[PDB]
């Protein structure tokens, strides 16, 4: 059975006990923490890709009034974000299984742009998301998994200053 685990739960569940936030910019923000992912249980021999993209996790704009993130009242369905590619991809099954694969290169936006960078829509929760793909085989195969632990709100600035701190005292 292909498992997989999130490394350094212990640290992102300390940034939604507050309600993560994750800075998105013009040109695009690299995200702390780091998704970083344990996999174990591949084909070391199969060739596979991994893919991180970010879901909607509702349908709100959130608000951060008197010291407290709320929704707002007026849902509007939310359109898929884009896919980012690990760069190591497409990569052995004994790669992957080496160390935890770490999506330390991926860049968080608020404007569509180039490509790379991953727009999403400020001020919304988002919940990641990889997809390992068996790519090359004969058998094209895609296993999913989210991570709750890593939601956070999309924002221009930091609005928890408790958040401004953890992210300093931890990168
Ligand atoms: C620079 N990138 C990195 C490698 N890459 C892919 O892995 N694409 C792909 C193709 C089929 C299924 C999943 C991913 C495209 C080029």
């Amino acid at each position: 059975e292909l498992r997989v685990g999130l490394e350094e739960s212990e640290l992102w569940l300390r940034f939604k006990e507050l309600t993560n936030e994750m800075i998105v910019t013009k040109n695009g923000r690299r995200m702390f923490p780091v998704l970083k992912v344990n996999v174990s249980g591949l084909d070391p021999n199969a060739m596979y890709s991994f893919l991180l993209d970010f879901v909607a996790a509702d349908n709100h704009r959130w608000k951060y009034v008197n010291g407290e993130w709320v929704p707002g009242g007026k849902p509007e369905p939310q359109a898929p974000s884009c896919v980012y590619i690990h760069p190591d991809s497409p990569n052995f099954g004994a790669h992957w299984m080496k160390a935890p694969v770490s999506f330390s290169k991926v860049k968080l936006t608020n404007k569509l742009n180039g490509g790379g960078q991953i727009m999403l829509n400020s001020l919304h929760k988002y919940e990641p998301r990889i997809h390992i793909v068996r790519v090359g085989g004969p058998q094209r195969m895609i296993t999913s998994h989210c991570f709750p632990e890593t939601q956070f709100i999309a924002v221009t600035a930091y609005q928890n200053e408790e958040i401004t701190a953890l992210k300093i005292k931890y990168n």
